[PDB]
């Protein structure tokens, strides 16, 4: 019933447990609420998606951060400067390109376990859910297989960092990171220039907008945007996705049983999940928005995960259900910057999950209590998961 005391810049905010309730509190009492610092928030499913179709007023070029300026990236940008981008890079990502890749994705999931199977254990967020779409991405940008955990690291550091709650040497340790992978892609720009390869990397590299090359500058944030959408996002919907279908035993008993039930099923992975806490918005111009009023050139966080738990759209969002017909979630927003990801994410979802079903099908938590969460202000989820299951023979 009291107001939330919450600083939605604050990443503890999102790895507490309290976030929840907070947005329930929100929906009913502000839809578009400020938190204890002033930061505007869209709360409500409504709330987001009228902001989402209204991206004259609700503009992109801010930065979608609450505490960082516009970026030379496509997340950055209004349509038209926003589309000619996503016409540069959208065909590797259709779901008939996407569909291409069900074998060699379907590989790596094997790969990955197999090299857990014959144990009974493993870490699911370190051995199964981070790594496997860390190679997906890796390979459409080019990355050598040997240098994927070094990406995936640096990847780590920089959304880790994300949060008002971390010290000055964690804001170094960002922008060291950010200049280590600044230098990374100058050498790339070199080598791709030289010697072009048919990769995301290169086709970037090579680009033209407005009749010119792509800015180095460009080039650094656009891949990196295309690095960080692909390993810092699926990851937490097959980590804490799973740890839902182990939660609710009728469930994973039910997806064991008939595959045919696992496409409902991610989505609610997806919805329950919420990778992607937040994305901002700047208003254009002063406005009343869902009876608050709104200045012009200050941001407004889109809450996604709270529009995806709104009973008004859900009836019960608090169960967490694979049969859940039809579930309108917006874990990938909406709108034109809707996630470019989104059906390498689903396939990436569907295939490891398939083969964790049909290989580990007794698989449990090593315990039950609550999985801890990364305490970032941005994309978070479960920091590790220990399982169980009976031994198998690897397959590849
Ligand atoms: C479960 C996994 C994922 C989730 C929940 C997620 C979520 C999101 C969300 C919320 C946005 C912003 C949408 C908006 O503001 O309306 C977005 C944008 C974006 N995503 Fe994803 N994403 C995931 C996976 C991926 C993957 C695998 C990639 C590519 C490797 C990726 C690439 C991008 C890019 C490039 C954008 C900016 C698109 C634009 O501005 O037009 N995402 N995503
Ligand atoms: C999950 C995806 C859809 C979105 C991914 C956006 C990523 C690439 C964005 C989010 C926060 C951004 C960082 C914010 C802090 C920062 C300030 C700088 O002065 C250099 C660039 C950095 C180091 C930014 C690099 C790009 C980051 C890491």
């Amino acid at each position: 019933l009291t107001r939330p005391d919450v600083d939605l810049v604050n990443g503890m905010f999102y790895a507490d447990g309290g976030a929840r309730e907070a947005y329930r509190w929100m929906r009913a009492n502000e839809p578009v609420f400020r938190d204890r610092n002033g930061l505007a928030a869209a709360t409500t499913y409504q709330a987001v998606l009228d902001a989402e179709r209204n991206p004259e007023l609700f503009s992109s070029t801010g930065g979608i951060r609450p505490d960082q300026p516009g970026m030379p990236y496509m997340i950055d940008m209004d349509d038209p400067q926003h589309l000619l981008r996503r016409k540069l890079v959208n065909a590797g990502f259709t779901r008939k390109r996407v569909m291409d890749k069900v074998d060699s994705i379907g590989r790596l999931c094997d790969t990955l376990i197999d090299a857990v199977c014959e144990r009974g254990e493993c870490d699911f967020v370190r051995d199964i859910a981070a790594p496997l779409p860390m190679a997906v991405i890796g390979d459409m940008l080019g990355v050598l297989p040997t240098e994927r955990d070094m990406l995936l690291k640096w990847s780590d550091d920089l959304v880790c960092g994300l949060s008002s709650h971390v010290d000055e040497a964690a804001i170094q340790k960002l922008m060291d990171t950010f200049a280590a992978y600044t230098e990374f892609t100058k050498d790339v720009i070199t080598k791709r220039r030289a010697e072009p390869t048919d990769d995301l990397f290169s086709v970037l590299v090579n680009s033209e907008v407005e009749g010119q090359r792509m800015s180095d500058d460009e080039i650094v944030f656009e891949t990196l945007l295309i690095l960080i959408g692909g390993d810092e996002t699926t990851r937490h919907t097959l980590s804490g996705g799973t740890e839902q279908l182990l939660r609710h035993r009728d469930q994973w008993d039910a997806l064991v049983a008939d595959v045919d039930l696992l496409p409902g099923a991610i989505e609610e992975m997806l919805r329950w999940t919420s990778p992607v806490k937040n994305m901002c918005r700047t208003l254009t111009a002063d406005t009343v928005f869902h009876g608050t009023e709104l200045r012009a050139g200050e941001k407004i966080m889109l809450m996604f995960e709270s529009a995806n738990f709104d009973e008004s759209v859900f009836g019960d969002p608090d169960n967490f259900r694979i049969d859940r017909n039809p579930n309108s979630h917006v874990a990938f927003g909406f709108g034109t910057h809707f996630c470019l990801g989104n059906q390498l994410a689903r396939l990436e979802l569907r295939l490891m999950t398939e083969r964790v079903l049909r290989r580990l099908p007794d698989l449990r938590l090593a315990d039950d209590a609550p999985v801890p969460l990364r305490p970032a202000n941005f994309v978070s989820g479960p920091e590790s998961m220990p399982v169980v299951f009976t031994p198998s023979a690897p397959v590849l």
